[PDB]
């Protein structure tokens, strides 16, 4: 059912993000199980931190880590885990962990859901506070997980985010 | 999965309502996507208003607008989006918008879920405050959406609500 | 989708519990519908009580009452109804109601989700307060439901809980 | 501040209830400290129960047990601990406990706050569910506290509640 | 305690707003009782609406209607009723109602609490959505109270808001 | 009201902590204003972190920095800002920051509120997770405030916490 959600109506400008974790929520790290399509509790986060945006993935995408492309979606109110939001990518936070590079895309609600993010075209239009919060969160959220750590390279633009979407959409397509 | 929820055990007295939006919640207007069966964020409501009851639809029904029949369900506590409640229709709020007539049925929890609505047989048994809140909500909730408005005709009885259920159940059945 | 959730990765030490009702929540008694797989509102609980743990079931199990095996899962934060948690059984509360014996297993989050329950190997490792709360809840929660009551026998160990899991997993398997 | 809240505008028909505990809330039993006037955590409730209504007291009253008159107030949404609600008494639940007799008044929001309770004149106009819940709650909430118990004796009417208010206003 | 909160550190550019109602909260209209200083439930709102911002007053001010100056304060998370927020006025919404003229100031968190509102100097720097919501909220929230209404006249600037603060500080 | 809360019933073993911030709550840093006694919004926290325990102070204490003694209190459910909890000190976390040395006491609910913390006699009886979270929280929560930092030095025992309470009680 979540397994049948499209990657988007018009990828990569117009995508759907399947939400796993709300912004500002308790430290329960939910993940959609690939086989069942169900919402699984993956971990109880150990640090006293919360995701600054809603966090989820684009369906029918395959990152180089073997999981779908991760996305953060700011909204005026937290979303329900398992809900799906139509959005437009505007940027991407690049980083490295105990297993190679990682990226966290950022996408904003689509103009048909709200007009309040229309002026966010690219990564520099986003509030600097929000960006600095996101960066800080990912550097530190796994600090108390044994054998796990993260370090942040920096922020890239919407074109780079779209390229990640496309490469991973094409990579999942090709077996 | 929600796609496989019946219209009811004994339509139109005994129906199931698939809940999309809780009573008294943040202004996130969720809708179940017809193809996928998933819970999609349709809009971030622009007015500072909330639904006075839980709001959802009856599955396997086709209104003249092309969507399933909408229903409001009062409960003592807000319900989870994506949950399904067995109820009994008691009434219907008629109205017109930028696209023709619309109706919002009202149904109360079934006696097997709670005895507290048993005395609500027809539309005049409902609290007048609740009715006036519902009417006011629908007149005003789209006031700040461009090219959108609503105006309310009035309240009709349980027989009329059941007729809407039946006509739309039969209309979906017939291709 | 919840219908396709396994009983576990390695039953009966390593099981999945499909959550229906969060700990410390409003008195809405949700149940997963067996046919549809959807989350149904079964009852509005009449007593002013809440479940001391999250409450759910193990999929692909058949108790002697005809329903899957019920499980309580303590967590540091309440879980979302419809989510799935990997856990390890440590005990079981035995009791009788208006229809024969019943058991409520207790299982703790699996070590891959959290290290905080690792020291809970068997039923006596659980906080005595929590146990006494669970026992009291089940004795009294149906006190105001007509023709319904419950009485508690006592607590049995992890081996007994695992035997219930196995017997009901094998019972569902065999038509 | 809470120390200076009136017992009421026109006692006993028109009173103020200082709220200590919301309806449907976590099992934290707050109580206003008499000396300071501050909101104290009195207990973490041991049973997995919640108060069916908001719970508090009428200021400037003293019951036989030396504490102010206790009151339950139903509202359409839970109230903030430390807030003060204008209400109209309608009933009283009589009980005994480990310390002896006890009484809990029930009062509904005053007509100037809401019309929704205008029809509740007396104890029997309250919903049967809510009454049954309250009785059950008080019967069982101390079940897991050693040496503490409650036996509910019964309900009494709005005249009975008003009489308690007056008598306890005078006692203070 | 709330009775002893200053009007501000450096009125009218630097003020304190006592909060009565959170943004996005249940429809319970609290109001600080002038005599006691306690948080009273004034009304259960009849329309299914919520305040777009936190709402409260500046202490030691008196408006022509005999009540203190009312203020809306946007914050990134809702504030607790009875809490006090240091802010900077930026605007005012002018309206009339069943009692006559009314004005609601808007003030943003002071730079020492957050940098997020530094760029809001004047009424037109506020988001157009939020302004439209506030106006709509005040236009309609009393629609289901008999004999009560509001017509919004318009917005005025930060100088206008400051002038109201000063004048009302003096009136008290 | 909060100004008149005792330091404790039997300091330093039996104290009262005035709560400013709940465990697991939105990133709003409230602080009781010393002059008024009212709950002020001191800051909107910039990092996406939450306090692992409820946080507050002991009234009628003064630390070397001129502010009252700070205390963390774990509870099974979060407490209301402005509420007062009877607890028993067990430990203290020592740190330094942009202003110099700092210390945060840890105290657990008193046995009359709950038996759940009776077994916690001293710093090492606290759960290792909670201790690690607290340390991490204080290490990082000011990471996005310019010119503000914390380096955690270490934990000290229940005797050390009691000594701080006494010394700071005397300083006031
Ligand atoms: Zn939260
Ligand atoms: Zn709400
Ligand atoms: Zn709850
Ligand atoms: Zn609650
Ligand atoms: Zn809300
Ligand atoms: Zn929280």
């Amino acid at each position: 059912s979540l397994l049948n959600v499209p990657a988007g109506k018009d990828l990569p400008e117009d995508i759907y993000v399947v939400i796993e974790i709300p912004a500002n929520a308790d430290p329960i790290k939910y993940e959609i199980d690939k086989e069942s399509g169900a919402l699984f509790v993956d971990r109880f986060m150990s640090t006293a931190m919360f995701y600054p945006c809603n966090y989820g993935y684009i369906n029918h995408t395959l990152s180089l880590d073997g999981d779908p492309v991760d996305v953060l979606v700011p909204t005026p109110y937290p979303l329900q885990p398992g809900s799906v939001t139509r959005c437009r990518p505007v940027g991407v936070l690049k980083m490295t962990d105990e297993a190679g590079e990682d990226a966290k895309l950022v996408a904003v609600p689509h103009s048909k859901l709200s007009k309040e993010y229309d002026h966010i075209k690219d990564v520099n239009d986003l509030p600097e506070l929000l960006k600095a919060q996101i960066a800080h969160f990912f550097e530190h959220y796994k600090d108390l997980e044994k054998g796990k750590w993260v370090k942040v390279e920096g922020w890239e633009n919407a074109e780079a985010a779209k390229a990640e979407i496309v490469a991973s959409f094409e990579r999942a397509k090709n077996k």
